[PDB]
RNA sequence: AUUAAGACAUUCGUGAGUGAUUUAUUUCCAUGAAGUGGCGU
């Protein structure tokens, strides 16, 4: 019966019929322009293996890639009026840590495993999961 | 039938023990039980 299942989508349903804003993770080079090998036979890299031509990442806006200010992996993106709308991961999801026990009242039970910690996530109000 | 299912942050636990509303302080200071005699030169 089931033939095709689309990847799970993050959909923002705000108000009215309007439209569904499909949210995607930010590509790992959002505002970074990578400038690969200027072919001059020199300055290669060994990626645990064979030749690879020395990526050069610039802030696409010069300096170089500073990894102390790299946060494209904490962002989610959606279609805009010719610019990318960036939403932080912690705004989409809310995290909760739950303490759980077994009251164990009785008389002779061994209190040996009566404690656990559970992480529960909550999607923001105007956010739904969807797939085809 | 899906890295699922199942599980009270619960059991025990006195806001309690010690502790003078006590110490210091004159109901005292001033003050006359006193004044006058009267009647017929």
């Amino acid at each position: 019966v089931i033939k095709q299942i689309s990847p799970l989508m993050l959909i923002e349903c705000k108000d009215d019929t309007s439209s569904r804003s499909i949210y995607f993770p930010l590509p790992l080079d959002d505002g970074y322009k990578v400038s690969f090998n200027e072919t001059s036979n020199e300055d290669k890299v060994f990626y645990n293996g064979i030749e690879c031509p020395i990526p050069n990442v610039y802030p696409a806006s010069r300096k170089f890639f500073d990894h102390k200010t790299y946060n494209n992996y904490l962002f989610w993106c959606t279609q805009g009026n010719n610019q990318i709308k960036k939403l932080l991961s912690d705004e989409i999801w809310i995290s909760k840590m739950q303490i759980g026990i077994t009251k164990h009242v009785e008389e002779g039970e061994d209190n040996d495993k009566s404690f656990y910690k559970q992480e529960f996530l909550q999607l923001k109000k105007s956010f739904i999961y969807a797939f085809y």
